[PDB]
């Protein structure tokens, strides 16, 4: 038969889709969501064995536990237990392309479980089982009898067990296949696993019962009145005594109650639905549900007789809300939304694709914590608890059908074929049937990266038809096809057009005004958070902010899909593509997250928090202007703390409770701010504080901040004549500078300061040389593999030009004795194949103060690529536990990424001065640095630096962070200038011209002193 | 497994759908539609065996042919050879409703066929099997081995046989089942049958072959230029040298040619379609296909190599045409159409549901000869040939998904269910894929009577998505749902509303003007033509002519769906519902044609013909104004005949050839028309004649005609004195009048003309008495059974009023002698259960002239139901061969059905005065009769009459027309007045007020005499 190879057989004997039931027996357990006794978890230890093919499975198996069968926990992913490898392929299908045929070698997993039933369940009512998540397909036998078949790994499969079930002991036999024709629709850029990864349960429902029910909430102009309307459907023997009651609860307060009997109104010629009923409850001044204040009534549906006898009950949480596109705009509850969002996969580093309440909530807090308001179920329906939690905590949700044919050719190859309609069809409807009643769900998605076929069109309209409460979006075939209510491109740039043929990506700004165009624009994907990323994220935030029809988007993505591995010794290490021996694999494109798989923030995470703050500020001299981005709430837990400091010295602070309405303004007037008996930079800094604790935030939680330079006083002081003076020892190839205990040596042949002594002690491990390169970022690399070169790749360019192989050439080197200092002169050329790429002209002026002042003058050939950096490097001998600087911090920060960084005096352990990106690259850069203090040293200027125990060479040459070793001393990279990082996408250049080193001439002056 | 009880499984291993194929191996043959050697028909003598169940089938059967097995022909309809009963039920599913289950008792048909297969087919390429029609599901085996499964009775199921064959003797085994879950989607108002009811064929295909192909014809603003775009797909091995050639032929002239290699344009990110190519051919000044003129080209598709080697060819007839809805109007080739449509079921009285070229062509000719230009495919896809004939003969076509759930509750019960989507989807999809290339198909339709559900919505879009050349239509749940391009109601009335809840039927005029509304309006069905029917037809035509957005319709319906049964003597007769035991059955509802099953015309047909005329005529004095309703053709085969006659005596005739352009006029002035010798009514008549023969018309066929009473010279002449006085002889038993050999006997007890002699010859069999009733037509009865009284039925009303039982009471009866004549004066009263319905007052005046003159005065209770009629009747003793009158004719004509009738002297056999409606009723009617002659008798006044050897009693009591025995003598009915027959619908009163006998006072006069 081989159903798993038939697009036309996607299930056999699978019950109908519906919202989550619990068949509660008491209205109160119901109203309270107390656990239902009619709901039984089959989770725990299960019996299990593996076979390379299903053909290989022993018939005994159906009748009796195999011997060699191990015990495992379920849910779980069999790759997680080590039965076979998990594959990390993005686009290219993990199997060969032959629809609709899976391979002969199809890792089949036979799971089994022996359990008991209560004789009570079998006398009356209906008993059925549920599988919430089976990857990818499966057959099912109970008590040696063949139950049925199911396809689609992200939606709930249920079968009626009533007829196989017996008193007490029963046995379940579950035959799981990895590959199935279902697979063709599941081409997701993620680890490819398999198994019983979701919850198995048992539900006992009465013979006569609740088959389904939907809930919808219609309002009035101003939303002062509303109507909740419920459609209840029943199954089983229909009797005139049979009644329904829908009650609406606000805690312990009944808000409304409705009672009726079955019998629909006339729908057509044949009549109406007798097994149906629609109640309409009016609610006065309803509490509106939103991501900002998730007001939530609770609805209880009860099937019962005219006599009061309660047949059974079901329930759900109700959110009063209206979602609508009107006049080119998305409305929430009548106000125009701003999507501060994020894509998220359900992923656990140890657990595989198994999801737990704990993880779930972790994510959510953090999410909420970060100025986030929406999540995108990229790209299959999520674990059911999730909707609820969002509904609960308050996040807007994009529920996506589980469909992605990315690997096809072209993409719409399946989706444009009728033969695949059904299959796809089953994938959209069921989600819908299941997820309907959840307020958090605000928009529907047809899936991902599967072109644009007629199949989309239909399903689009099907939705449209059954659920008009929400908009449909779909990006494929152009982000603007007829199967989307919303212009939802991915990787679309702010200003620049990506005119691909057929599927051009237009600047989002330009995109909205195309002749004919009128829809709202929301990015399904944008700001690829791959490694050292999110550069120019602000450039999006700005646009959004300015463009009304630019209603935001969802960052890609939330958390790194990294896996836990263990070495010989037992230390756990973060794994990725081709680490499990998976091939083909897509290396690290599985790591795009804003946080590490441990829910540990990436430094870009702050940049998002920052640009997604809900308070905006302007400063008019002494006046502060706070503006509200809340659509619905009042600044009722915010207090403004403000402060003024001088180059880090706080000349004043103060706090001011904010009292701003949504979308409103507040005027805060600062008290005259003292003058400064000194030179330097005046800076005023502000922060919003959440004095109290929320269900998501802590008390004293920081919601936003902003900072400006108030004024600056120039240093017109003239040193102080040097008491003592520096001495110069000329040698045949050295230049000695001695003063105090201190002394400098400049090797006359190389042209470089080669050694620094303070006392008897040597300060350098490595001379101090110029630098034009960086250890390549994921961004810089792209899809440049060692086997398939991307010539446009920044790394590629640099490589090919010899940026990384230049030979500096001593052009000049002189010593000179001034009246007050010794004057050192150098000049180098960096060449390659006789091309002079760079020329470096320095000066060192050492004076009696024991101060070394380096002056740097670079020239960059017009015809060569632009260098990642322009700075100096050397390896320190010293190795100190803290780093101290006057500058932009405290987190890592680059030129096209630093709007969140604040200017201050910073203190942290040398350690925190490194960012363990699993795939090593340039990192922990700190910008606009005035002062850097490390051990006995002091650097003074305007530069960006970095300091770790790892040479660039080492980073560049290492693949996994857990392979790095600290080196002797400390690596100190000091840049006069640093190149942008990019982020728009990670498989083509994302660096804005303005962040590129196009000048051709650079100037920089450092100060090298000793404290 | 039981696939038949699963909407999930609708096929297994069935191949893709595609336009018709023959895999020609030589272009000339393809070009010339010559028969392809690679197409093998397996129609013929087969083997058969029937079982009540599948379970009853013997294993043996797959390997060996049973002995009890019979030899039947294929295609065949098993109940035809009478293995089981054919059921005639309308709405009521003919099995218990329990989706998706069908009865255990499910009659199964065993078809086995042994054939030869040439080795050459086996060597190279693919040999597939095609089943054009199999009712209602089936399993497939070849050479013992199970091949596959298929559901849907109206479309082709294709299987690859390449693996199961062997050179020579091969054996097929087909297990066909009456019921499946398919059956739920197939509830049409027709005989429920089963079997291999359509052609079986063998295709042999190259391994590298054309797999599908699409054709499209685009134009310029005036259609002076066009583009042909051919999309071709191929299956098989892709090689650089493969080529495609699309040549266009107009006869033997190669209009255009295009050659290209495979490999389509970039579709998306993944790329394009390597396995396809779209060519584009420019046709200048293209001849345009229309129902008026079917300008066709031939498209030749070649799959060959770079080197000229033909691989295979495919082909199709191409009609350059543009169908579109602009500004609320349907336009064909830039012109708004007028549909003169008819619904068509595929039915043969002998063959059941089996079509043959013969029957097809005959319907079509007939159709065209009758002013029909389009056909709706009621309610599934037709025999593949049908299309080709329409493309060729010139008919517009509505292609219709085989989807009907009429017998569900509500109707949309399945179609609003996601689970059935699939099943439905493939029924729309596949139809589209097959018929896409035919020009005759101008509109798609999603089925019949299935309410309105979301699945309609989806498939609607899909279609639109895939074929935009044509509109979609669907009447379900309202006729103006979101799923329809055209407002397509069924049975909506010209001016009266039918405000059904949920789904009102507005007046077509009104309907169009509803707020919001902008669509065109075509009735999917109007004019129920059930037996003595089609009254009020003009009323639609008038309308369609006045209202731009009223685009015409499709009358219901073509042919009576009766079947021949045989009598003891082996005499054929026509059956209907339950005349086979079918239970249940909807009796005569299966008969609604314009023609009899044998293709013999019902009299209503002429009225359709006439209102559907293409030339419209106006008279102004001596001027004729002709108008062409041809949109595209010139009156290039028509000449107009005109004639003047005096009370049927021709005084002038002529011919004039029509020179009228589309939508143009012609004026025609007539010579003088000599003053008349006598007195009476001058009539002018014009007719259109096609002197030349067509493909569908014979020579000198009449396509149009019209009459106009010009003048009237009233008679002011007095009777030549009586040269004899009648003698009145009284008695107590009766009054006696005598004059010569002639005598009249009036009964004084009864008050009626009991007897008459001329000579010694009695003239009457039954006395001349008033008549107030008719033998209820189908229309009169409705859906009223003798087990389910539908009170509103006219007949029920009549009955309950005892119009059929009223007993006449004699009030007065007197004689009197005038100077010149005798005067008999009467009065009766029909009463019933105490009420006085009618009051009938008369005068008989016999004079020396020997003329007896009846003057009648009727009073009708206001509060009683309007009578079917008001005349007299009597049984003549004479029985004659001809009938001669001067009035409307020569065909049967009723008050609300008489426009196509003509006023003249007519001569016909008695045979022709009876209209043999299978289901007997009042019939025969000829109105506006001024004089009537039968035997030696002459009646003269202004009445409508009827005359046959069948009393209304008999008719009113005989089910089959075949049970009528001619009574002794002639039955005569002379109505002063008759009620209209209605027929807008046949299940409610359709008789318009202007046609109801409402006045309450009726006056009439007759003059009886001898020839
Ligand atoms: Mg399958
Ligand atoms: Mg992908
Ligand atoms: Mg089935
Ligand atoms: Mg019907
Ligand atoms: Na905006
Ligand atoms: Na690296
Ligand atoms: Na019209
Ligand atoms: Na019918």
């Amino acid at each position: 038969r081989r159903d798993w190879e038939n697009p036309g057989v996607t299930q056999l004997n699978r019950l109908a889709a519906h919202p989550p039931f619990a068949s509660w027996r008491n209205s109160e357990e119901a109203r309270t969501d107390r656990p239902s006794q009619q709901l039984r978890s089959l989770n725990g230890e299960w019996r299990f064995a593996w076979f390379p093919a299903p053909e290989a499975v022993p018939e005994s198996w159906l009748e009796c536990d195999l011997p060699e069968a191990d015990t495992v926990v379920v849910p779980s992913n069999w790759q997680m237990h080590g039965y076979d490898a998990p594959i990390y392929t993005n686009v290219t299908y993990p199997i060969t392309v032959n629809p609709p045929f899976v391979p002969t070698e199809n890792p089949t997993g036979c799971y089994s479980l022996t359990f008991n039933v209560d004789e009570s369940w079998l006398q009356e009512g209906q008993t059925r089982i549920i599988f919430d998540g089976v990857n990818s397909a499966f057959h099912l036998w109970c008590n040696g009898r063949w139950v049925g078949y199911g396809q689609d790994s992200r939606l709930p499969s249920e079968f009626d067990l009533s007829a196989f079930l017996r008193a007490g002991e029963n046995r379940l036999a579950v035959m799981v296949l990895r590959w199935s024709d279902g697979s063709y629709l599941e081409d997701q850029d993620m680890w490819r696993m398999s198994g019983i990864f979701r919850d198995v349960s048992l539900l006992h429902k009465p013979t006569t019962q609740i088959s389904d029910f939907h809930v919808a909430t219609r309002f009035n102009d101003d939303f002062s009145r509303a109507v909740l309307e419920a459609e209840v459907q029943m199954c089983g023997e229909l009797r005139d005594y049979l009644r329904v009651t829908v009650s609406l609860w606000q805690g312990e307060t009944q808000v409304a109650s409705g009672t009726a009997p079955f019998g629909g109104e006339i729908i057509d010629e044949r009549g109406g639905y007798a097994d149906r009923v629609t109640l309409r409850l009016n609610v006065e001044n309803p509490k509106l549900w939103s991501a900002e204040i998730p007001n939530l009534y609770r609805a209880v549906v009860e099937l019962h007789t005219a006599d009061g006898t309660l047949i059974e009950a079901e329930a759900c949480d109700v959110g009063f809300r209206e979602v609508r596109i009107e006049n080119g705009l998305l409305l929430l509850n009548g106000k125009p939304l701003l999507i501060r969002g994020v894509n998220r996969h359900e992923h656990h580093p140890l657990h595989g694709q198994v999801m737990d309440e704990q993880t779930m909530v972790q994510d959510i807090l953090l999410m909420k914590q970060n100025n986030f308001n929406a999540v995108r179920c990229s790209h299959y329906p999520n674990h059911p608890l999730w909707y609820t939690l969002c509904d609960r905590y308050g996040l807007y949700v994009v529920d996506e059908a589980n469909i992605e044919t990315h690997g096809m050719v072209p993409m719409n190859r399946l989706t444009d074929d009728p033969r695949w309609l059904p299959a796809m069809s089953e994938r959209v409807t069921r989600m819908v049937q299941r997820d309907r009643n959840h307020p958090s769900v605000i928009i529907w998605s047809l899936g991902n990266e599967s072109g644009h076929g007629a199949n989309h069109d239909a399903l689009y309209r099907w939705i449209k038809s059954v659920d008009p409460s929400r908009p449909v979006q779909y990006e494929g075939g152009g982000a603007d096809t007829t199967a989307t209510d919303i212009i939802c491109p991915m990787y679309a740039r702010v200003d620049e057009d990506q005119p691909f043929p057929a599927v051009p990506k237009w600047s989002i700004k330009k995109w909205l005004s195309l002749p004919g165009e009128t829809r709202p624009l929301i990015l399904c994907e944008y700001a690829h958070a791959m490694g050292n990323s999110l550069g120019g994220f602000a450039k999006y935030w700005q646009a959004f902010r300015q463009y009304p029809r630019l209603q935001g988007g969802f960052v890609w993505d939330w958390v790194d899909q990294s896996l836990i591995k263990y070495d010989e010794n037992g230390n756990p290490w973060s794994a990725y593509g081709g680490d499990f021996g998976d091939t083909p694999n897509d290396r690290q494109f599985c790591m795009n997250g804003l946080v590490f798989a441990d829910r540990t923030p990436h430094p870009a995470l702050t940049e998002a928090k920052h640009q997604q703050q809900f308070f905006q500020f302007r400063l008019s001299g002494q006046t502060i202007e706070v503006t509200s981005e809340y659509l619905f709430r009042h600044s009722d837990n915010e207090l403004l703390h403000w402060m003024v400091a001088l180059d880090g010295k706080p000349l004043a602070s103060g706090e001011v409770p904010l009292d701003v309405a949504p979308q409103g303004k507040q005027l805060i007037e600062l008290p005259e701010l003292p003058q400064p008996e000194s030179a330097g930079q005046l800076w005023l800094t502000v922060r919003v504080v959440q004095p109290n604790a929320t269900a998501w935030s802590e008390a004293g939680h920081i919601s936003a901040w902003q900072q400006w330079r108030l004024a600056e006083n120039l240093s017109v002081t003239l040193p102080a004549a040097s008491h003592a003076i520096p001495h110069l020892t000329t040698s045949e190839m050295d230049f000695c500078i001695e003063l105090g205990n201190k002394r400098w040596q400049f090797n006359r042949q190389s042209g470089f300061l080669s050694q620094m002594w303070i006392g008897d002690k040597k300060q350098l491990l490595t001379p101090l040389r110029d630098q034009f390169t960086r250890a390549p970022l994921d961004n810089d690399i792209g899809v440049s593999e060692a086997t398939r070169i991307d010539p446009n790749a920044w790394v590629e360019r640099w490589k090919a030009a010899g940026h990384y192989q230049a030979e500096a050439a001593l052009l000049q080197c002189t010593a000179d004795t001034l009246a007050d200092a010794v004057l050192i002169t150098t000049a180098h050329a960096w060449q390659h194949q006789g091309k002079t790429l760079f020329i470096s002209r320095k000066t060192y002026r050492i004076d009696g103060s024991g101060q070394m002042a380096i002056t740097v003058d670079v020239e960059v050939a017009s015809d060569t690529p632009h260098p990642a950096r322009i700075g100096l490097n050397c390896q320190l001998a010293q190795v100190a536990e803290r780093v101290n600087w006057l500058g932009l911090g405290p987190q890592e920060n680059y030129p096209d990424r630093l709007t969140a960084a604040c200017f201050d005096r910073w203190d942290l352990p040398l350690s925190d001065m490194y960012t363990p990106y699993v795939f090593p690259s340039e990192n922990g850069l700190r910008c606009g640095t005035r002062e850097l203090n490390y051990g006995p040293h002091q650097w003074r200027g305007d530069f960006q630096f970095n300091i770790s125990r790892y040479s660039q060479q080492q980073l560049m040459e290492t693949s996994h962070r857990h392979l790095l070793h600290a080196e002797e001393g400390t690596w100190l990279n000091i840049d006069g200038f640093h190149m942008g990082i990019g982020g728009d996408d990670s498989w083509s250049p994302s660096v804005s011209a303005e962040f590129q080193l196009s000048a051709g001439r650079y100037h920089y002056q450092l100060v090298w002193c000793q404290k």
